[PDB]
């Protein structure tokens, strides 16, 4: 949601003396603490965030300014006066405090009002807002820059739905939009689109466990029809001519048809045809009987040859010849897939072969898949064009089972029940493939492309057992489509939508956190001990307080049991050295531009690179323009003193040494480090003088104490304070002016530009352009 | 120390995965220490 700023946050503070002699404006913007030997650019990230969160800049926001001006009482003057900033007035008072003191004359009244509109609210040729106020430099450039960075997400909605309109189906009732949203609607979108590869390359077999286990749990709560199967079982048992006292192949067939584990193998059935490899596999017993041939015959038939694997397809074809070429499994151990082809053929069993399946092209895009087409398997290897199996041959090849003799010379009682069997299975396979088809296509929907391409079976839990098999087409039910169910799948394709969502962006979180924590690893006992040590302070600081991984990530990574904190970091292990792209988003580019400016601008923030040490008897030029008593700033660190170059010594040579003595006699400059510095400027005349000590002598080294100016302002016919000055007070410190100072004649360097963009859009919150149907 | 805990996790976790009670049952956490002193040493 986008953030209206109602205020420009002007940061500018004036300062002026009692007698109004001297004046100057400030810009605040804090005073951080910044320390040495470790890296700048890394201090400088943590509190540019916190500079973010003080003006407001964080959040993705929109600047709302236009309503604040006033108009002037005079007739001519139709000019928006603004409201912002630091006030005219206040300008104003200064000005004539000053020229009370040179006993001027006040502002004319001609002047007035040159000054006092100054700050205006003008209209811009797009219907955009400019607002004219007194703003520090870096308020000005850092909320300009952010403001810049968010705008590009900000889009028309007309925009949007070209966009998404290929990802919509046709089964949704469009959305009507008013009139003002088409004209003048805008809306905060990011349309990075971020890749799920970096979690399921690096970890397959828990991605996999937990789609598949979800994606299964939905599909075994589908409504089908209850029709009883008695009437298939009198015609398996007419033609087969069971009897009650006999021992027959059919009864072994018939005492084991249990549906109660259906629902599960329903959820496979589908999975298959999802995913471009789903691979299933099932045992069978030890001493294969009628069912074992005709399970395996099932599987051959009516699934995805991309669901069979080689070595599957061998043990398939070992079991149906184990039992009908009747032969012991270590004869036909060695034997190649040609080999067990021929003698099953040569025995008069045709059903030898694996069948393809038939790809359909989804209607619509897939979700998280640009310029992409889905497609997924028909169910049962059915042709969509000719609604029959692929083998246009199934008909004689069952005829041809049926008067073989397989098992024994005399009798077709093997045979028989096999082909009346397969009967059934072709009849009930070829009646409810529309609705398994429709089934399959439904939570396709749900997964993206990269999910379709990747996920492969690999623990092997999705396994089914030979009763299951020859149960699941022997009794075979419509998929019926009930509303519950219809409203419960839109239900589902939220959170699915939420869910890769919330991956992308933890991925990409994790991605970057990878490339500054870590480094190249050697083969050296140093470098294996740096990054165990370093990963461990970087797992702990990531899941303290609020984790910067999102739980749905932490399910993905716990599906094994592993301790989530344990599975981030086996994860972050993996990640690093990745050339995986990721694209820089606009929060990013506003951090890095405050940290650049932090380094750069050190005197807004409180440090400086140098300062300067030296005896009150040598007389240094100053910084004269704000007319402080002994001005502690400089212009420039003079490079020469009294004709010889002045001495740069740095910290850790300085705090080492033992002629300490000897070298301030001459003076200083220290180098190589951050001297943290603060100031207190007061409007009264006194003496200017540091808070504390310069140094403490130890007998370890020599350490700078903390600096702290009292800064007064300067009175020349001040005897008492001339001699204080001279006399009592005899080393001095000196370092850069700091940049946030700013003369109060130079006050039109403050004045800056702000854009606050047109108050006839509209902002739409949901963008949807479907419906759901109830 | 051994913990028994993660000796229990990782056998949930695989039984659920492929019966496992061929090797399950047999598994046992009582000489760790030792072969860990063997590993380090070789």
């Amino acid at each position: 949601e986008l953030i209206k700023v109602p205020t420009i946050p002007h940061n500018l503070v004036l300062i002026q003396s009692d007698n109004g002699k001297h004046a100057l404006i400030k810009e605040d913007l804090g005073q951080w603490p910044v320390e040495t030997g470790i890296s700048l650019v890394n201090q400088a990230g943590v509190f540019a965030v916190q500079l973010a969160n003080k003006l407001g800049i964080d959040k993705p926001f929109v600047l709302d300014a236009g309503s604040n001006y006033f108009t002037d009482t005079s007739f001519i003057d139709t000019r928006k006066y603004c409201t912002d900033g630091l006030s005219p007035r206040e300008i104003q008072k200064a000005l004539n405090r000053q020229r009370a003191y040179y006993d001027r004359p006040e502002l004319t009244i001609s002047e007035n009002k040159t000054l006092l509109s100054q700050s205006i609210i003008y209209p811009d040729a797009d219907g955009n807002d400019v607002s004219i106020i007194f703003s520090g430099a870096m308020s000005h450039a850092i909320f300009t820059y952010a403001q810049s960075q968010w705008n590009k997400n900000i889009i028309k909605l007309d925009d949007y739905i070209r966009e998404i309109t290929l990802t919509v189906p046709k089964q949704y009732r469009p959305r009507r939009f008013k009139e003002i949203e088409h004209t003048h609607g805008y809306v905060y979108r990011e349309l990075n689109q971020g890749s799920l590869l970096p979690l399921v390359d690096a970890n397959l077999k828990e991605s996999s466990s937990y789609y598949f286990k979800k994606l299964m749990s939905s599909i075994s709560n589908v409504p089908v029809d209850a029709r009883t199967l008695q009437s298939a079982t009198a015609a398996l048992a007419a033609d087969t001519g069971q009897a009650v006292n006999r021992a027959q192949h059919v009864s072994m067939l018939t005492n084991r048809l249990t549906t109660a584990n259906a629902p599960t193998v329903r959820a496979i059935t589908v999975l298959t045809c999802m995913f471009k490899q789903f691979r299933i596999g099932m045992t069978y017993a030890l001493d294969p009987n009628i069912m074992d041939v005709a399970a395996a015959t099932c599987m051959l038939l009516f699934r995805p040859a991309q669901s069979i694997s080689d070595e599957q397809y061998r043990y398939c074809l070992q079991t149906m010849a184990v039992f009908l070429t009747n032969t012991t499994y270590d004869i036909v151990n060695n034997d190649t897939i040609d080999v067990l082809k021929m003698k099953l053929r040569n025995q008069g069993w045709p059903f030898v072969e694996r069948y393809n399946a038939v790809e359909i092209d989804m209607s619509v895009e897939p979700l998280r898949s640009p310029g992409q087409v889905g497609r997924y398997y028909n169910p049962f290897n059915i042709d969509p064009l000719t609604k029959k199996h692929v083998e246009d041959r199934l008909e004689e090849f069952i005829n041809q089972v049926q008067v073989g003799r397989f098992r024994n010379a005399s009798g077709n009682a093997v045979g028989t029940t096999l082909a009346a069997f397969l009967r059934a299975c072709r009849d009930k396979t070829s009646a409810n493939w529309r609705g398994y088809s429709v089934l399959v296509s439904r939570y396709r929907s749900l997964i993206p492309n990269e999910l379709f391409e990747s996920l492969r079976n690999i623990s092997g839990e999705y396994n089914i057992n030979p009763q299951d098999e020859h149960s699941f087409f022997f009794a075979l039910a419509q998929i019926n489509a009930d509303d519950e169910f219809i409203g419960a799948i839109d239900k589902e394709s939220a959170e699915y939508l939420d869910e890769y969502a919330t991956l992308a962006r933890d991925i990409s979180n994790s991605l970057t956190l990878v490339k500054a924590a870590f480094g190249p690893l050697e083969r050296t006992s140093g470098s294996i001990i740096n990054h165990a040590n370093n990963l461990n302070k970087v797992i702990n600081h990531v899941f303290a307080d609020k984790p910067l991984i999102s739980e749905t990530m932490l399910k993905i990574l716990t599906i094994d049991g592993t301790t989530g904190k344990d599975g981030y970091r086996n994860w972050l292990d993996k990640l690093v050295g990745h050339n995986y792209p990721v694209y820089v988003e606009p929060v990013v580019n506003i951090m890095n531009f405050i940290s650049a400016r932090f380094v750069a601008d050190s005197s807004y923030f409180g440090y400086t690179n140098e300062i300067m040490i030296m005896p009150n008897h040598i007389n240094v030029p100053v910084d004269d323009r704000f007319g402080f008593r002994d001005s502690p700033f400089c212009t420039s660190l003079p490079r020469t003193i009294m004709g010889n170059d002045v001495r740069r010594i740095s910290y850790n040579v300085f705090s080492m040494m033992e002629d300490i003595d000897d070298v301030i006699s001459e003076g200083f400059i220290l180098y190589d480090a951050y001297f943290n510095f603060s100031y207190d400027i007061m409007t009264t005349d006194g003496v200017t003088r540091l808070k504390e000590d310069i140094l403490i002598v130890t007998d370890t080294g020599n350490d700078i104490k903390p600096i702290h100016f009292y800064i007064y302002f300067e009175n020349r016919n001040d005897k008492k304070l001339r001699y204080e000055s001279k006399m009592n007070v005899s080393y001095r410190l000196y370092i850069k002016t700091p940049a946030c100072l700013l003369p109060l004649s130079d006050y039109m360097r403050a004045q800056h530009d702000y854009v606050s963009p047109s108050s006839s859009r509209v902002y739409i919150k949901d963008p949807a352009v479907v419906y759901t149907r109830s």
